[PDB]
């Protein structure tokens, strides 16, 4: 079992030079995904299978000078937030297959609490608040249905497991809908943990599926291409200007490079991430997540 806290930020702090070297500086100049908070619990029903629960809030933002304007700007994403909770099954079907199946309920809109959380954060640090929260994406309550399958060929070399994990993912519902395909490569001291990967709404955000006690470590790099049918954060209508602000791009790539290091019962993770332009007038953006996972 693992209990995890994960924080995502486009401001990568001491990891900014690494993020910039990896994905280039223009991606850091964008601000599309501005904050994430996630708390999750995974329980092993067997050595092969987990059931996970989580609650999370993700906050999305216009970029650059648009952040300070009174309302949403045509051509850039509006302020929005996605507040969600759900359950997921994560299982090794065999030594060569991992699958995941999950359902969220949530909301994108003022009810997701993005203005409240960001305004609070800003007040606490003495930053000014961004007024265009008044023109945020309007409420839509909904569900996500999520699935992933991954092949898991890996070989063990002197206690180091190295693997290649081609995967297909799918999300549906009235908030987000896409079909993704990708692969991750990983090296680490645990076969099960090495195959436990994911992108986008299938990202594990700190949750760990592992057999290992004592030292745990993993280093990984992956990309997933998704074909996007829906993204309500982009296609929804703003509260006051009543517009859809952008034309979504139907093909979106997500890159993730990261690592975990831990010792029973605590592990630390960092993931350096890039998402390619999600709309015609946007551009690629980079961010990190840092996770603390108690695993026992
Ligand atoms: C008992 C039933 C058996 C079920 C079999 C299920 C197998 C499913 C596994 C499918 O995985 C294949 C997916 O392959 C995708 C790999 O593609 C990677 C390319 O990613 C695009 C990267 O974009 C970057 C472009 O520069
Ligand atoms: C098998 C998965 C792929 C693993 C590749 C991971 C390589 C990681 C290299 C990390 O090096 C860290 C260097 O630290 C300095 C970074 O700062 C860059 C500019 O300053
Ligand atoms: C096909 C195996 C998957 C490895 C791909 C991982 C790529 C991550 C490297 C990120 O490079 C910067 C983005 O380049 C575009
Ligand atoms: C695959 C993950 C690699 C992460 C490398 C990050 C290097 C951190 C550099 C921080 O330096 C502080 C001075
Ligand atoms: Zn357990
Ligand atoms: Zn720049
Ligand atoms: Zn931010
Ligand atoms: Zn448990
Ligand atoms: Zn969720």
């Amino acid at each position: 079992s693992s209990l995890a806290i994960s924080v995502a930020n486009d401001d990568a702090g001491i990891f900014q030079p690494s993020l910039n070297a990896l994905y280039g500086h223009p991606a850091a100049d964008r601000g599309d995904y501005t904050a994430g908070l996630f708390l999750g619990y995974s329980h092993d029903l067997t050595d092969a299978s987990q059931l996970s629960f989580h609650i999370a809030q993700d906050i999305y933002s216009p970029s650059g000078a648009n952040k300070r304007k009174p309302e949403a700007v045509k051509g850039d994403r509006a302020f929005s937030a996605f507040l969600h909770t759900g359950l997921e099954w994560n299982s090794l079907a065999t030594n060569w297959l991992r699958y995941r199946l999950g359902t969220d309920i949530g909301v994108i809109g003022p009810d997701a609490g993005g203005q409240e959380v960001q305004n609070r954060a800003h007040r606490i640090i003495g930053a000014e608040k961004y007024p265009a929260w008044q023109d945020q994406i309007e409420n839509r309550y909904g569900y996500t249905a999520k699935g992933m399958v991954s092949l898991t060929p890996a070989i063990d070399i002197l206690g180091v497991n190295v693997g290649f994990y081609p995967e297909v993912s799918a999300v549906g519902g009235n908030l987000f809908q896409y079909l993704g395909y990708g692969a991750t490569v990983a090296l680490g001291n645990d076969k099960t943990f090495n195959s436990d990967n994911g992108f986008g709404l299938l990202s594990r955000r700190g949750l760990i599926h592992t057999q290992k006690e004592g030292l745990i470590y993993k280093v990984f790099a992956g990309v997933e291409r998704r074909e996007v049918d829906k993204n309500y954060t982009l296609q929804g209508k703003t509260l006051q200007t009543k517009m859809e602000t952008v034309d979504i791009n139907k093909t979106v790539d997500e890159y993730r490079v990261g690592a975990t290091i831990g010792y029973s019962p605590v592990a630390f993770s960092l993931s350096l991430n890039k998402v390619t332009s999600e709309f015609r007038t946007g551009d690629d953006y980079s961010y990190i997540n840092g996770d603390i996972t108690f695993f026992f």
